[PDB]
């Protein structure tokens, strides 16, 4: 949370790239805190992965990372979910070269593809991964993580896209079902 | 945002409502607080409006106000202007019984009509309410309030809907411009 604010904050300072001149001062300005706890958040957002800090003759950058910008993803899908606001998906891209009782159960379909998708619909992807889709349970063997199933249509052909729970930021996304592609994904 | 939060869980914990029988020690242990600060930010919340709190033969309800919920869409609206996510909206409702330069000048027109929002549409009008619009700057003579003004249109006709920068909630929105009806509106 204040946290998710010096996030937010810095992605608003980012203003339309992902990376802001910032000191913990300013920072600490912005956030309405002290110097010195900017600078223990900025620490400890660098050590955590939701940022990088990189100093230059010009002054110091704070980038925000994929995980960074999973956290505000994540409350802009918490938030659609919890006020009930449509946020539904295409992406774009293209194809490249104990789980399965519960595809069957929760997606009442028999389990049998890999796409990459476009840098300009990473943002449609940023959003998806903030939802929580489908819940399938991960389990012990090994600990196996839960993934998230997120109902889908290529060429209008349902299907789901597969990921795990625990992000991972990778451009390729799987799909499990019963040349250039357009996927519409529903959350 | 220790606030934010505590307003979150309680829609959350209200899901499809606005709603929920939720003790101080409940959640106290939703948020991962002690219930005396739970208890605090209870008390605080409704005395200023965010909440209200009522005690039944059945348990306590703390209920989201019309205030309550705006700290969400406007948490929502924030999101979605710096992920750059596009919300636009439209309404539909009723047709019912020193500003002007800048009018002039930021929104380009020359200011010449009143709507009520249907009950189905007051979740859209929720979302419009959280975002930015065009700041139309308040002064001093009384100070006078700054207005937010939202590109729209009504049957293809472009006009503005103008509000309060402090929200008001009613469900009669204003229009300028230079029987039921069906507003688009622009955030």
């Amino acid at each position: 949370d204040q946290y998710y604010r010096a996030i937010k904050k810095i992605k608003e300072a980012a203003e339309a790239s992902n990376r802001a001149y910032l000191t913990s001062s300013k920072l600490a300005d912005m956030l309405g805190i002290s110097q010195q706890s900017a600078s223990r958040i900025i620490i400890d957002l660098e050590k955590n992965g939701y940022i990088t800090r990189t100093v230059t003759k010009r002054g110091q950058i704070l980038n925000i990372t994929e995980k960074g910008l999973d956290v505000l993803y994540t409350e802009f899908a918490d938030l659609s979910r919890i006020l009930a606001i449509k946020n539904n998906v295409v992406i774009t891209g293209t194809v490249t070269s104990q789980y399965i009782i519960q595809f069957q159960e929760k997606l009442g379909i028999i389990p049998y593809l890999n796409i990459k998708v476009d840098q300009a619909s990473l943002p449609e992807l940023r959003k998806i991964r903030g939802f929580r889709g489908i819940h399938i349970e991960g389990f012990k063997t090994r600990t196996f993580g839960s993934v998230k199933a997120f109902p889908a249509k290529i060429q209008n052909i349902p299907c789901f896209v597969i990921m795990p729970e625990r992000t991972v930021y990778t451009d390729v996304i799987e799909i499990i079902s019963d040349d250039r592609v357009s996927v519409e994904v529903y959350t």
